[PDB]
């Protein structure tokens, strides 16, 4: 909310039209758009007693599915002390029951690199 | 409200991930997403003397922007007898106030012919 407010902030001060979705189907939290690259990060996870972030099943599959359908790329956004961390969804592991994983292993991105590869993705769209 | 429900009920039929902007610099009423392609509609308008649909240009500027930034097709929904029909914004006549007018002449598109133009900026680009 705090953290939502600083991500939308902080992509619309990078040039994003950013758009925070309302409160049955979901839609990922944030919607940040620049010049045809679409970024969708999503906010809410749970966590389990040991601290492993996943997004249960039917939240994972239909925020993959509005990715798969918007051709945006997905995010899960990890709050840290002070930082916010992305990971791109297609890093965590589904469970047989098909709920979506952050392993340890896993290497978060900052939203200076989400940016950093939305202007990669702009420059491949031009060549 | 019934009118932006039911065309985000078709866009959705359609394989859109849609998003309805929450309730400001202007966000789209609606904000369709089909595999990189971004279709921005706005519902909200007033009448003119002559009944001709406008947009005040705050608004107009603020919703131009958001698409200029996003990358994404700017359209007027035009509430008909029976029918929506969509304008491109680049379409309408701004006034000397910067108000944006859909003249008598400009016959939109119907969602069907939105989703087709949809369809071939689609396959454009694999292309």
């Amino acid at each position: 909310s705090a953290v939502e407010r600083n991500i939308v902030s902080r992509l619309r001060d990078k040039g994003f039209a950013v758009v925070r979705a309302p409160a049955k189907d979901p839609i990922p939290d944030i919607i940040a758009l620049k010049n045809g690259v679409i970024i969708l990060i999503e906010m809410k996870s749970r966590k389990d007693i040991e601290g492993k972030i996943y997004v249960r099943r039917e939240q994972a599959e239909g925020i993959i599915e509005f990715a798969r359908k918007s051709g945006g790329s997905l995010f899960l956004g990890v709050k840290k002390p002070g930082v916010l961390k992305f990971i791109p969804f297609e890093k965590l592991r589904r469970t047989e029951t098909g709920n979506y994983v952050a392993d340890s292993e896993i290497e978060g991105l900052d939203l200076e690199d989400l940016v950093r590869l939305v202007e990669a993705k702009i420059s491949r769209t031009l060549d």
